[PDB]
């Protein structure tokens, strides 16, 4: 589960955010309280359904989302007492990126919470470096390829003892290696989510606070995602044409979610692929790099482990042909084997064994 981690100390409005996601999964088609996901919108889907639509009657549409989960919610829930403070860890491991909530507008410091929170994961790091150097540090003397990545430790170390995150050192062949043998939190990435008087939005200009923010992220290689837990808490129950308006409202063409939906997609370096046919259209997701057997393995398994072929072409293309057929007959429909690289946008129909 690649998923994003909400996290925020107490009254900064972290409650109205998750509360709108949920409240939104919640008018909609076991309360999982601390878990939501926010359906992300494709164009692309619809121009698909028309493409499909045999006739006036058209096929459903199925969108891929973004999971989102509550870190501090999921650490109380559970029961102890004891290390609350390792729960939470624990839990900020579990998950692709972090998106912090910082509040932004005064009510009944932003930068600050930004620092205890990153500050803490920090500390953990160290810890987990300078107990991996103890054992790595000594492998290094009798195996010589272990040698490269003490390099990386070792300037990963150092970097960290600068109060700078992983996130933000230089990448190196070595560097990527040593992270995935040993997942360090300041390395995922981070999405500080600034919460505005919605007077402020659409991205609260001359706000200094939401000013600050933005000059902290470029200097921690954070995103930056502004929105109104509070308006977020509106368009939760007003309908699509109705919540149209309300951000036409405030001209605003995204969903303060969706703005951190996508953020959280980029966060996570996803990518895209649908399947299309009479009966359906749905966008699947996938992590770039990823390929056509493992995307067939979204599906279904069974696609992967007897994945002969894909049939694949890019969604504008199958649209602009008006189906598959015809987009056949244009030769636009390519033959992908067991190592092609899906991309965004693909579009995909998998020829396998049983």
């Amino acid at each position: 589960m690649l998923a994003v981690g909400i996290v925020g100390l107490p009254n900064v409005g972290k409650s109205t955010l998750f509360n709108a996601l949920t409240r939104a999964n919640a008018l909609a088609a076991t309360i999982d309280k601390n878990v939501g996901v926010v359906p992300l919108e494709d164009e692309r889907l619809y121009a698909l359904q028309r493409t499909f639509a045999k006739g006036e009657r058209v096929p459903p549409v199925v969108p891929t989302h973004v999971e989102f989960v509550d870190i501090a919610g999921l650490v109380k829930g559970a029961h102890k007492g004891e290390g609350l403070g390792n729960q939470f860890l624990a839990h900020i491991r579990e998950v692709a990126a972090i998106a912090h909530v910082l509040r932004c507008f005064p009510d009944p410091d932003p930068l600050e919470d930004a620092e205890v929170v990153e500050t803490e994961l920090l500390l953990a790091d160290l810890a987990t470096l300078e107990r991996r150097l103890e054992r790595l540090r000594k492998e290094a003397r009798a195996d010589r390829e272990r040698l490269p990545l003490l390099e990386a430790a070792e300037g990963l170390y150092v970097h960290l003892q600068e109060g700078k995150p992983a996130r933000t050192f230089p990448p190196s062949e070595a560097v990527a290696r040593f992270l995935k043998e040993t997942p360090l939190l300041t390395a995922k990435p981070v999405i500080y989510v600034a919460n505005v008087a919605e007077e402020d939005l659409p991205d609260g200009r001359g706000n200094p606070q939401v000013e600050a923010v933005r000059r902290k992220a470029l200097e921690e290689g954070a995103e930056v995602v502004v929105v109104s837990a509070r308006l977020e808490a509106e368009l939760a129950e007003l309908s699509g044409e109705e919540a149209r308006e309300l951000l036409a409202a405030y001209g605003l063409q995204e969903s303060g979610l969706q703005r951190l939906a996508r953020a959280g997609y980029r966060a996570l370096d996803l990518l895209t692929f649908f399947t299309a046919g009479e009966k359906e259209v749905r966008a699947w997701t996938v992590r770039r790099g990823t390929k056509a057997p493992r995307a067939a393995g979204e599906i279904h398994s069974d696609m992967e482990r007897g994945f002969i072929r894909a049939e694949v072409i890019p969604w504008d293309k199958l649209v602009e042909a008006g189906g598959w057929a015809r987009a056949k007959e244009r030769g636009w429909v390519r033959l992908e084997g067991k190592d092609y690289e899906v991309q965004d946008g693909d579009v995909i129909y998998v020829l396998f064994n049983a």
